[PDB]
């Protein structure tokens, strides 16, 4: 048999959604230049597909991720359906994945740089959070199945991209950081500091090692879609068998870093979204421990509790390294680098740095959130 | 179908067949071992256990060989759907198990397993190779069957009234005790996670000294069917318990040569380890002081839980050693078994309290006077 890869074009999409029985109209409208993003109106239709290297950021990817994005879905759907966008099709040869549109729904990065404060964000954040990662991990499947998913979901080259960005890059002077002069005062002070630099080796560690659970991966926000009483979670192509609190401690330090870019009083409801979002895992974690567990072990009395703890423990530091890399890093966030005046710019990253330091170091300390959002509401003064 | 099961005349066949008097010499029910005589191994897999074991076994052998080939029985053919390795003879040794409670004391024994434990640790681990390399490692070395019957057995039965656990009745309020302890079972429900969910290296994830050939000079470590991608400090743990099983089986003085033991294989492992980081680390945090420090620390730690887990299972368990089941009079065996149970309880409860190897034999000889 012929290769089967073909790169498609807004005909060639149509046709697809057609013969595969889904007079239509079709743009592209995919935000970067790694994956088409097909949009087809009259009812409507999104066909992702993902570009070759060749063709193409980048970061020299395979189209195997595609495969990971629609069954990472597909997964999510059986648990959330109503927190993540319904798959009609996919296909792993030509790199596609048909999924609900949801062009009637803002990305949430965005709106909350707007100044959208989404009340219902954290709920269901919280909610996608708890189920998805006790759903699939050993806690609420046989081992011998988990170990299958294991397999199926390994995401070395995507996987890379976070060990390298996420947990090694931005505490050395490597090649892919990327900052402001005005910031290498305080970047030289975190590449400098040994007791920080081995915790940051130990999460690296945690996050090659610790298969718990299958994770999103990627899980910021502009990786979801947002309205005020909508929220859809996209994009799991980073997926694979990791930690349970680096999905919490991703979305946490994306909710820091627009309190960073806000002002004043502006800023409580990231702050009140941080702790509804810790509080609404751990609920909906706890509720599905209680009712989904397996484990002989799961009913002791404190085992939960010290679960939860780690899972804790783990996520603050988790955040801590996505507010460093998300600052200096090769991928930015919007949130940070549209502040104005520049100097204000400067100070709020210089405070997104000491910030993600302090709770990587203090990780093991924090009992409660509380904690955690009242130690960086000082910080930030 | 290509799988036949061999005979002694189908084994010497083979060995033919590969251009390399028989008799079948297996000291268990699931494989048959091939004697041929210059001489050679055929162990085969018999088909409850899947056959693949037999990929694992070879698989995880060829891979220690790579770097400790004085310490493992070298391989000269396998085949997957035969369920065959071709291996080493290694009948001019005897196993460590046996030999130890003959009353050999294998003064190199330590040496030589802390070596394989420090390099086959290491040099499969996210330290020494490429991550995307290690992660298609962890794929092949995915061993579900065997992986469950150390979930059930190591980690889950003993700590309950399960089905599969094996002791005497004068044993029971002593096992009671264990079953109502909230605390130590939240413990072991952690390590159990930490086998399940930690794939830090390729383990061998069997090594107890039933497990090892032994005599005054040579050590080889055989049988990695278990082999998976595990904690680092599970098969230190595993083979320590196992030097403190023999300790139990004897009196007094005679229990000294096992507990220089103890200390000598953590010692030899945290050198060797610490040496094969020093030189052959990827990582670009590996030469910051403290890593490696805090890194072993944790090793430890989890090694001693392991350790307190292997105690508590091989007294109570399924799968007992013979070091506690030979012991006489009846009432010194319950005794002894008693200890095994109360030492592995501590192990488990205060493995993060230890700070040197020292620390634990100390603790060890104190609750067994
Ligand atoms: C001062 C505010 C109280 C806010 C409020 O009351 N509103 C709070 C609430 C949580 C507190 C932190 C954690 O406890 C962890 C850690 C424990 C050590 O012991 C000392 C350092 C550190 C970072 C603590 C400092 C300070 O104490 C914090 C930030
Ligand atoms: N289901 C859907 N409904 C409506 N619009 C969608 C959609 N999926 C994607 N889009 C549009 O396409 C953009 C790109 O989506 P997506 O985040 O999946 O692409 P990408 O994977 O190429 C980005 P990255 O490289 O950052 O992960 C979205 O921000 C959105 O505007
Ligand atoms: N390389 C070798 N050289 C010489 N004898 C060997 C050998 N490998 C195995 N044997 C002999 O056969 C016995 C069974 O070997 P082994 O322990 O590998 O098998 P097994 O896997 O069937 C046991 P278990 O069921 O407990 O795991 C050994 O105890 C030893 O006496
Ligand atoms: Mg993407
Ligand atoms: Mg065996």
């Amino acid at each position: 048999k012929t290769p089967l890869y073909e790169t498609l074009n807004e005909s060639s999409a149509v046709a697809l959604a057609v013969k595969l029985g889904l007079t239509l109209t079709c743009q592209e409208i995919g935000d970067g230049n790694l994956n088409y993003v097909f949009h087809i109106y009259d009812r409507a239709l999104i066909i992702k597909q993902a570009v070759p290297y060749a063709k193409v950021e980048s970061w020299p990817l395979t189209i195997d991720r595609a495969r990971i994005e629609s069954s990472a879905l597909i997964r999510q759907g059986e648990h959330v359906p109503h927190l993540v966008p319904r798959v009609f099709y996919s296909d792993t040869e030509m790199a596609v994945t048909v999924m609900e549109d949801l062009s009637h729904l803002k990305i949430a990065r965005k709106g909350l740089i707007e100044g959208e404060n989404y009340p219902h964000l954290s709920q269901h954040i919280g909610e996608f959070l708890g189920k998805t990662l006790f759903y699939s991990s050993d806690y609420a499947l046989e081992p011998k199945v988990k170990k299958q998913l294991v397999k199926q979901f390994t995401n070395p080259e995507l996987c890379d991209i976070t060990e390298r960005l996420v947990f090694t890059d931005p505490f050395f002077d490597h090649d892919t950081n990327d900052f402001e002069e005005e910031l290498r005062p305080f970047v030289e002070k975190l590449w400098n500091n040994d007791s920080v630099k081995i915790e940051a080796a130990k999460l690296k560690k945690s996050f090659l090692t610790s298969a718990e659970t299958l994770i999103h991966g990627d899980l910021h926000t502009g990786s979801i879609f947002a309205s005020e009483h909508e929220t859809k979670v996209i994009d799991p192509e980073f997926a694979f068998y990791g930690p349970i609190g680096f999905d919490v401690g991703q979305f946490i330090a994306n909710l820091f870093l627009n309190a960073l870019s806000r002002d004043g009083a502006d800023r409580e409801p990231l702050y009140e979204h941080v702790n509804q979002v810790w509080e609404t895992f751990e609920e909906t974690f706890s509720e599905a421990w209680q009712k989904d567990s397996l484990d002989v072990y799961a009913n002791i009395d404190g085992y939960l509790t010290d679960t939860l703890s780690h899972i804790f423990e783990e996520a603050i530091g988790f955040a801590g390294c996505e507010l460093i890399r998300r600052t200096i890093g090769l991928a930015h966030v919007a949130d940070l680098d549209t502040i104005v005046p520049f100097d204000k710019r400067i100070g709020r990253k210089r405070l997104a740095l000491e910030t993600g330091t302090a709770f990587i170091e203090k990780r093991s300390e924090f009992k409660t959130i509380t904690d955690v959002i009242e130690l960086f509401k000082l910080l930030v003064k």
